[PDB]
């Protein structure tokens, strides 16, 4: 039994459009549904073909990383922009961070088709098919495509996107389907008042499935909280399992006291301070201790300091760049997580500025 007419009946796909400067991200993310939020990422909603799609644009990347880990981390499925001759930087990067993130689920877009040729395609997908060996993309499709309505073969490729699109988010429904049972956990990335409609929070639901009334509790605040409404797509809806993008307003909480980040569940940890269990890039520089780094967990960022490295249980004076250790480090906010969630460090004045992934000891 549900609420409504029609049951919401799953069908949806949170995906992520990322990569390099002038890859063709904002007009693919911009042709593929219509603008909605809008803040350091850009919603586009398409819930007009199927399944409740959402696409994020990580707009404020590679300016900023927590625009790329924010898309990331709410989304289930990333599409790479790789243009032509776009082996640089910063698609590096993102090949990095999509990797360090064991991110499973993802498809290569070659951009600007129009402006290239075939054999330069192939030669662009041979190219990679190197760079992504022994990496999470290693399996990925590689699809060549532009969003030029005025090229020789406009949209080329548009359709075949959406096609794999649609495969891998059913895939990812039976996975986030198995989630239902585990208790609920929903990550906020928006919060904000609306007019004789108090607080309204925008987000996720990472496991089980939050029902509408639910009394919980809402973390790192660990403040009682009451679930007064839940919306998808703007309709209410009763109950909101795994993978459902919502809205939902808030009895006992301000908008003023909430921040991009924090969860919303019966029970998570709270802390300053962090010991993870870390592998470290091989493409990143020696962490010593009193180092400062940026540690990114679920929605929320902030700077911490390298207190102490131990390997094996032995305390020494660096990690190198490709090995294992634990990091005892410190900040100054209080974060909340659980143990389930991967943990990633950044260097913010390198160049390739992902450090290494761990989970908390
Ligand atoms: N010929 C052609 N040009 C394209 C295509 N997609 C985007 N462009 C052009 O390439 C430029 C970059 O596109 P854009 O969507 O801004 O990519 P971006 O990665 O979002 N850019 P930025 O890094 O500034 O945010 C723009 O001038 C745009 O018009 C395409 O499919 N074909
Ligand atoms: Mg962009």
């Amino acid at each position: 039994h549900s609420s409504g007419l029609v049951p919401r009946g799953s069908h949806m796909a949170n995906v992520a459009i990322i990569g390099t400067e002038k890859s063709g991200r904002t007009s693919l993310a911009a042709n593929l549904g219509k603008k909605g939020t809008s803040s350091d990422i850009t919603m586009y909603n398409n819930d007009k073909e199927g399944r409740n799609m959402v696409f994020v644009d990580a707009h404020s990347y590679p300016k900023t990383l927590k625009s790329l880990i924010t898309a990331l981390n709410i989304s289930d499925i990333a599409v790479l922009c790789i243009p032509p001759q776009g082996l640089d930087a910063h698609t590096g990067e993102c090949i990095i961070a999509l990797d360090l993130l064991g991110f499973k689920h993802g498809i290569i877009a070659l951009t600007r088709s129009d402006s290239t040729h075939m054999h330069a395609i192939d030669e662009l997908k041979a190219k990679l098919k190197v760079i992504t060996s022994g990496t999470v993309l290693q399996d990925w499709e590689c699809i060549s495509l532009n969003t030029n309505k005025s090229a020789k073969n406009p949209f080329e490729g548009v359709d075949e996107l959406k096609a794999r699109i649609n495969e891998v988010a059913e895939k990812i429904e039976a996975e986030n389907a198995e989630l239902n049972s585990l208790p609920a956990r929903i990550f906020i990335d928006h919060a904000f008042n609306v007019t004789g409609k108090g607080c309204v929070v925008l987000g996720v639901v990472k496991q089980g499935i939050s029902k509408d009334k639910d009394k919980t509790k809402i973390f790192p605040l660990d403040r009682d909280i009451e679930i007064r409404s839940i919306q998808s797509h703007d309709v209410d809806i009763d109950s909101a399992p795994a993978g459902t993008r919502v809205g939902m307003r808030l009895k006992n909480v301000q908008a003023k006291d909430i921040e991009r980040g924090f969860i919303i569940s019966d029970k998570e940890i709270v802390t300053t301070d962090y010991t993870l269990e870390c592998t470290v890039s091989k493409f990143t520089k020696k962490i010593e201790p009193a180092s400062v780094l940026h540690l990114f967990v679920g929605l929320q960022s902030e700077p911490v300091r390298v207190e102490k490295i131990l390997v094996d249980g032995n305390e020494v004076e660096e990690a190198k760049p490709g090995s294992t250790c634990v990091l005892e480090l410190s900040g100054n906010k209080k974060l909340a997580y659980s143990k389930q969630d991967r943990f990633l460090l950044a260097n913010l004045d390198l160049t390739q500025r992902f450090a290494a992934y761990g989970f908390s000891k």
